[PDB]
DNA sequence: ATTATGACGCT
DNA sequence: AGCGTCAT
């Protein structure tokens, strides 16, 4: 009762750019705007691999992880933009720089955690408190929430999509004004007002649209964000959780989309997140470990405590290339040439990072895959990164992996290498 | 023959 | 440390 924590202490948002690499290419090339289009890397094998898809193209069934030749079967008029190639490899700089544009705007509003190239969590608790003081008990108008969905509403005693959105928003605001909701509900609502403002600023200042979720923690904000995409935001209140979770497949919750989630389903014989509430904390810990068990026990009740970390910059800077099928690296000089290409891109990015962000990487991680290996990485070795110099880094990388070569002929490399990976890590202030 | 990333957990 | 999981 009175001592039962409800995980309603924070306001957290997750902002997720819509079709991000496609928007970056559409801003650059107006011919691609409002068209079925996709971003592809490379072109020779089956037309290239699709890595991002506009919503117009998704209507035809085009997805990422599709070959462009196959996407064209579904959507013959699909437009394509190619990822830049430099030094023999795909180069993602344009998208990393577009990411910085958005992250810097978000940072004006609040502390953010960079979750990926186009996702950031936002801790809005303090901003909401501030806005509430400005507001002075003045009610919140629907006009302040023009792209907001309230999950679970409308309900109870119009067949258009926007009409439904407004009906739900009206019910929510009507209740807030009549004092039939909770202080956490008001906090979330003010959070959503701020996120409208944030999303408007992103679009104004970059041209890019995004979706967002607002809730009391990162997992619910992420779940919320996906409910209404694209170009919309969704508020998931604490009270919405029992209905929302009652039919929510376990794999939809972040961290449960893989083997752990499959084990939860199999071991417990359940399908939906809400079904977890019937187990004790000890029962869950007994199957999934102390940490996972406690996390699951709280999470299925809508409670999570993972903080929004104050981190706007990536912690690592890496460069990798696959060498599939017949293109696997089978000679010494091949391996060395590609290590150099990778090291040259890495040096370029590191030098920029050092100038921009007042830090230096101190460790170089070298990873390879060998042909036949089940896993993405076969071997990982570290060495010191003491100089931002591509020839040195590439020579050092060779040294730490050269003994993986089974070949008696040192000119040859066996078994052939199907992946090379260089990663700069362990930053120190500079 | 998805590819190129990136954070965090385990022992 | 080196490996594995989960995610954009
Ligand atoms: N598996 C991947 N391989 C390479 N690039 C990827 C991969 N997944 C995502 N990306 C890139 C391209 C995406 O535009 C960008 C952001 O990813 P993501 O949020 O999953 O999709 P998206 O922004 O294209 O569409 P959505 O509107 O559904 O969010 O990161
Ligand atoms: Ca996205
Ligand atoms: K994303």
């Amino acid at each position: 009762g009175p001592h039962m924590a409800t995980g309603q202490d924070r306001v957290v948002a997750l902002v997720d750019m819509d079709c991000f690499f496609v928007q970056v290419e559409q801003r650059q090339n107006p011919h691609l705007r409002n068209k079925p289009c996709a971003v592809v890397q490379y072109k020779s094998w089956k037309g290239g691999g699709i890595i991002a898809v506009s919503y117009e193209a998704r209507a035809f069934g085009v997805t990422a992880s599709m070959w462009a030749d196959d996407a064209k079967k579904l959507c013959p008029d699909l437009l394509l933009a190619q990822v830049r190639e430099s030094r023999g490899k795909a180069n993602l700089t344009k998208y990393r720089e577009a990411s910085v544009e958005v992250m810097e705007i978000m940072s004006r509003f609040a502390v953010i955690e960079r979750a990926s190239i186009d996702e950031a969590y936002v801790d809005l608790t303090s901003a909401v408190q501030e806005r509430l003081q400005k507001l002075q008990g003045q009610p919140i108008s629907a006009d302040l929430l023009p792209s907001t969905y309230i999950e679970g509403l409308p309900q109870g005693p119009t067949v258009q999509k926007e009409g439904m959105r407004k009906q739900g928003l009206f019910q929510w605001l009507d209740s807030l004004q009549i004092d039939n909701l909770t202080s956490p509900d008001l906090q979330l609502t003010v959070g959503a007002v701020i996120v409208e403002e944030m999303r408007a600023a992103i679009e104004r200042e970059t041209g890019f649209q995004c979706s967002a979720g607002i809730s009391h923690n990162k997992v619910l904000a992420k779940l919320a964000c996906g409910l209404n995409k694209p170009n919309r935001q969704t508020l998931v209140s604490h009270g919405s959780v029992p209905q929302l979770f009652s039919q929510m497949p376990i794999r939809k919750i972040r961290s449960l989309g893989g083997k752990l989630g499959a084990s939860v389903i199999e071991i417990l014989g359940i399908e939906y997140m809400g079904e977890l509430t019937q187990f004790t904390e000890s029962q869950l810990q007994s199957h999934f470990g102390e940490k996972n068990g406690s996390w699951l026990y709280a999470m299925c009740r809508g409670i999570e405590h993972d903080p929004v970390k104050p981190r706007q910059l990536p912690k690592t800077i890496g460069c990798s290339k696959n060498f599939p099928g017949k293109t696997a690296l089978a000679t010494r000089e091949q391996v060395q040439w590609w290590l150099l290409q990778l090291a040259q891109e890495l040096e370029e990015r590191l030098t920029k990072d050092r100038n921009d962000n007042d830090r230096v990487a101190t460790q170089l991680v070298v990873s390879i895959r060998v042909q036949g290996d089940k896993r993405l990485s076969s071997l990982r070795r570290c060495c010191a990164l003491t100089r931002y110099d591509a020839h040195k880094m590439s020579h050092d990388a060779f040294t730490v992996i050269k003994n993986c070569n089974t070949s008696g002929i040192q000119t040859e490399w066996s078994p052939p290498l199907t992946m090379l990976f260089l990663c700069a890590t362990k930053f120190s202030a500079s």
